[PDB]
């Protein structure tokens, strides 16, 4: 399918993401477990904190300040000394668990951009949930992502892509991007655009039509993506359409 | 719509279709006292390929510059042959063949000499011989012969494929882009496209089969796709939205 976010082909597996689904628990506490949550709490922002101090840097090192700018304002916000007050007494007060209560708070502050249909905060509302996932998956001691992680030269595919996401990328060994996304104007797209890395955005699902290690070549001149092709549509791709680079 | 885009853009506008006047060879004998009107019925006919040839030379030149219009004085030297001539006249004098059907023995023959030897350059000259070949053959038939210059508005060109001989004498100012039944990637067609910066879907199996002549139509050659006579929704959608790709 596709939209065509940016031009190029590639040549090379897939590495399928998968985020762990979250299980929020609704279950009040009891009076003796008040301390301990509070500790969950107060543990998992600790560390989602420092993975988010890390990106930071590396958003710092290979897009610059105006990047490393948006970072500083994801920490204020997850450590906002206004917005722990409230995720913290929906502990004591009214006894929710950590990974309940802090989703409702965020929840309500990104719910609450969202009321206006205003492009940028809905873009803020976005942010505002990623940051929200992150602290939850800690919380749950969930398992974290972190993109540095890169083996091979693959062309990711995913659902969409965030601003934390695309930091911690490995650069110089992704070959394209392939989401479910929105795009044209997504993050993923203007990502690509300006790393002349290719990208098609509007799919409904390769995350559902492909699988992880599956080798596929991203068409992006005609709008293709070919999942496991006949050694001939590869000679076809190959040079045959890759060598539009002479022209 | 599918096209193997060619030239990327997007364009709005009314389709028009080039519709060929289909070519029917005749195979009947003549007989000896019809000999006369033929070798006539040929060289008339052939002197009328010539005075568009040489207009189409020039106006090729004006436009396209020297490279090219020095392009068409090798279609003329290639009409004008002294012994294609002879070779011609031959086949009507002595195998009583029609002009045309005699005509087309010999070009095509021309023709079929150059494709033996997978070469790029030869199979392009071969083309390149029976685009003249059909000029001199509807001439002869007396058919018509379009003249592309003749257009008026500003249009997105629907063909099956589009030749030398009719981009050259084709108002660019007007045009707005191309879609085709072609080849694509190479195909003069999008040769042509990608140095005027003009869009190109040219890989379609038949665009020439659900666009039929004056259809409102927006060539999407961001995202490979060819609306046909689209909503005032689909139209904004691309009119503006995607459409300003030029901003970004």
């Amino acid at each position: 399918s596709g939209i065509l976010a940016s031009p190029g082909i590639a040549f090379g597996k897939a590495l399928l993401l998968k985020e762990d689904e979250i299980v929020i628990d609704r279950k009040k506490i009891s009076a003796d477990q008040v301390d301990q949550e509070v500790e969950r709490f107060l543990s998992g922002r600790a560390k989602a904190s420092a993975q988010l101090e890390t990106i930071k840097t590396k958003a710092g090192e290979t897009f610059g300040e105006e990047k490393e700018a948006i970072f500083e304002g994801h920490i204020m916000l997850l450590e906002d000394e206004e917005l722990e007050q409230e995720i913290i007494a929906l502990i004591k007060d009214k006894h929710m668990t950590a990974d309940a209560a802090a989703h409702e708070v965020i929840e309500g502050q990104a719910s609450a951009l969202e009321e206006l249909d205003d492009e940028y905060l809905k873009e803020r509302a976005a942010d505002v949930r990623d940051i929200g996932k992150r602290l939850l998956r800690n919380i749950l001691g969930l398992k974290i992502i972190d993109l540095s992680a890169i083996q091979d030269e693959v062309i990711l595919v995913a659902a969409d892509l965030t601003p934390s996401e695309t930091a911690q990328l490995n650069l110089k060994k992704v070959l394209g991007f392939i989401t479910d996304a929105g795009g044209r104007t997504s993050h993923t797209s203007i990502m690509a655009r300006s790393l002349e890395l290719p990208a098609i955005v509007g799919t409904g699902s390769v995350t559902s039509q492909v699988k992880n290690d599956d080798y596929l070549i991203l068409d992006a001149v005609n709008n293709q993506v070919y999942v496991n092709p006949t050694n001939e549509v590869i000679d076809k791709m190959r040079a045959v359409q890759e060598q539009v680079a002479s022209e």
